[PDB]
């Protein structure tokens, strides 16, 4: 046994450093990662900075798929907020509806 890359067995403290370099860079020069660890690949490594991202619409308020489905729910039915909440737990109709006219209201200055 004892393949190649024997001759200087990289772990998490050189890694580690990419992990500051990411930062540092912002995740863009994956180069980096490579350029810096050798040996191997610099892959194995983006599904965490670019798996991760993935806020809210404003912290606790609406949601991703929350903002689509009333986004794609008006055009359902209608104004039927009482339905449109029906489908997202949590939220009321009272929310949805102004929600309209929160930020779900471009279509409005055509």
């Amino acid at each position: 046994g004892i393949p190649d890359l024997v001759k200087g067995p990289w772990t998490k403290e050189e890694d580690q450093k990419v992990i500051e370099l990411v930062k540092k860079y912002g995740t863009k020069q994956w180069t980096l990662i490579a350029k810096h660890l050798k040996g191997r690949l610099g892959k194995q490594c983006r599904e965490r900075w670019h798996n991760h991202l993935n806020p809210e619409v404003k912290k606790s308020s609406w949601t991703e798929e929350e903002d689509r489905i009333i986004f794609e729910a008006h055009k359902v039915l209608g104004n039927r907020w009482a339905e449109i909440a029906k489908l997202l737990p949590g939220r009321t109709d009272n929310a949805v509806k102004n929600h309209w006219n929160s930020t779900i209201k471009r279509k409005v200055d055509t």
